[PDB]
């Protein structure tokens, strides 16, 4: 899984500079990287979606005189690297596992500016739990090669779509019912989830209602996005679970040359807090333990007004970023419910107790045991510099989030 | 597909007379050979339908003193050859290709004798059709190894079958359609059999 | 009770190794035996249950190189066996008696090595009670035939599917609801099993 990934990311670089420095494409932009990036990973996957020459919204001038216009770009190189990397054997059949992992990450800016709920709305929920949708609009062939990463609504959507859409659909649907089942860890929910699978949709509403309480793992791993891989220099420990993700991505920080592009220049902190949403999943994620992990308090997307059309976005400062804790990405459940002695000795001791003393309603029994839980997570977090476990001071911006 | 007929020819024979002369029943009556070689063709393909020892109706009698009796026989013999002529290399791959057109013809006579419409009723079309509804009944795989004999309505029946009730089911559907395509040459007969295969009729 | 039983696990075993070593499958792997004698166990009670031709998951190799594939193999022999053994005389009756707890017992490992709790949570109890719901899965006449054996939760549950569910209903839940108080010898717990038999839980 992580052996191929500190040389992964290397070739990811490569064919990102070519195509824009080709025609003159300055790579301090996000823009640029962002619709160059969503080009070249374009035909990573969906070979056949992008144009091997066409015009694409960029940054074009020198020394902070950019102005957008559609720039020509050649990505017949490009795109020759993409597909003879499918089943290139460098990778250990890992390119499909990785492109999914990158496919997830790269989209989620889009989102974030233009707020969307298409997987919830397409389920008939609760838009507030859009959070356990992700996964959304990827490739099927990377959907089947980390549907862990793809969160269930997104499989549920699928699997709503699988059964709104010949037998040989279940092929796709134990794939698509399985990771249902390995990323909801709720034994009401596999069993309501079954409901799912031919269709008794009436406790729909009821998993949004669960969804709530309990709460999938969502298996994650540290990818940067087109911009910072752009400007990151450094992939000899590029791994996935370890700290070098949020070290290596500190330094582009530190150089400030890269620049995001908004509205108006209010938007600075957004997007300086948009990579930080983005590069570790941390969109979902309590803004309180975001302020304390990154020392930086989160703007909601309640603060900002519309984002501007991707023609009329400017450039409107350098991006920055700071951190002082991490963690390994989530594998397992992070909610894990997993005190009474049996004597099982005919001798004696002395005994000692530690203790003192509907279908919906066995949801909402297991909804209840989630909302009384009071630990989360697997193991721990770890510190800035090292993985020395780190555990909660607590922060103000407790249960409020960039959508809450 | 011809250089094997020659040799299963002569020892379907070497059966056919090795059950029936054990139990002293003739082959010069068809109802004692039809009914011999009702159990041969179950030993040679379906071998757990038939019993190893079990009555069937026989004519029992010398010189035309037949009389309808039920007589055990004893098939175990016939049970053993057949199954180890399944998979034989000396057949080529054969075996399954020359059961299905045996099935096919030896059961023809039981229809003809009682005139039933099964696939074309249950296929909801005219009656005057079941000889387009040849080989029903068979065994699925020899309806896959001898599909072109099977009739389209029979594969058809399949199709509507199939659908009524497993990646191998493709290699059922696909080829059940394809032997749809392959036996019927109308270029309008192809294409309105693929839209059976969608579900509509 | 245990007259026969010397006797009795004798053609028990004649069937495990005749069915084994018809194909060639090695005796000396668990899996091989573990899966053969599950289908004999469909074969002895549950006949309608088991395929007399199927293919199944067995070791196949020789000294050591087994490895997983399907090879088909026939069960009709000891189907024969199976039936008539049901009735047989030679085991004054325990046949079932024996064979509800064979199948107890073989179904044991499954369960160890795929941790299931069906009785309990159906029963809407504690996960750990699956020590007191032996004999799930059972055939209904095995259970029948051995319910002191039969854990009382799987009684529990049988007497919550008969109260969540004709003259045979209640012979059902009687045999359950008195071996449910003959197995909890709590009086206590007998009173409120018998408040259980009104559908109150």
């Amino acid at each position: 899984t992580e052996s191929q990934i500190p040389k992964m990311y290397e070739m990811i670089r490569d064919q990102m500079r070519t195509l824009a420095s080709t025609h003159k494409i300055p790579l301090n932009i996000d823009h640029n990287c962002e619709v160059i990036g969503s080009i070249i990973m374009a035909a990573c996957t969906n070979n056949r979606d992008l144009r091997p020459v066409d015009k694409y919204w960029f940054l074009m001038g020198p020394a902070g005189a950019e102005v957008m216009t559609e720039v020509e770009i050649d990505i017949q190189p490009q795109l020759q690297w993409a597909k003879g990397a499918v089943h290139d054997p460098k990778y250990k059949g890992q390119w499909y596992p990785f492109l999914a992992l990158l496919q997830i990450s790269n989209k989620t800016k889009d989102t974030i500016l233009w707020q969307k709920y298409p997987v919830t709305q397409e389920l008939e929920i609760s838009n507030s739990l859009e959070i356990y949708a992700n996964g959304h609009g990827i490739k099927d062939r990377l959907k089947n090669s980390r549907p862990r990463s793809v969160g269930p609504l997104v499989h549920l959507l699928h699997l709503k779509r699988l059964q709104e859409n010949s037998p040989a659909v279940n092929g796709i649907r134990k794939s698509i019912v399985g990771h249902l089942k390995r990323q909801c860890i709720g034994e009401t929910q596999k069993a309501m989830i079954n409901q799912f699978e031919m269709g008794r949709w009436e406790s729909l509403s009821t998993f949004a209602a669960s969804l709530l309480a309990i709460k999938p793992r969502i298996e994650n791993h540290f990818v940067l996005t087109y911009p910072l891989i752009a400007n990151c220099e450094d992939f000899a420990g590029a791994t996935l679970s370890d700290e070098w993700v949020f070290k290596a991505m500190e330094k582009i920080s530190n150089k400030k040359t890269l620049r995001v592009c908004g509205p108006d220049e209010k938007w600075i902190s957004f997007m300086n807090q948009i990579y930080i949403h983005s590069v570790f999943q941390t969109t979902g994620e309590d803004l309180g333990v975001l302020e304390w992990v990154f020392g930086g308090r989160f703007c909601q997307r309640k603060e900002f007004g519309r984002y501007c059309k991707k023609s009329q976005t400017k450039v409107i400062g350098l991006f920055t970023f700071q951190y002082e804790y991490w963690s390994k990405p989530l594998k397992s459940a992070p909610r894990s419910i997993e005190i009474s002695c049996r004597p099982s000795f005919k001798g004696k001791r002395p005994s000692y107790n530690n203790f003192t003393s509907s279908f919906y309603d066995q949801v909402r029994e297991e909804c209840q045991k989630y909302m009384d839980l009071k630990v989360e997570g697997t193991t721990c977090f770890y510190r800035k510099g090292g993985h020395v476990e780190v555990e909660f001071p607590g922060s103000a911006h407790c249960n409020t989030y960039l959508f809450g």
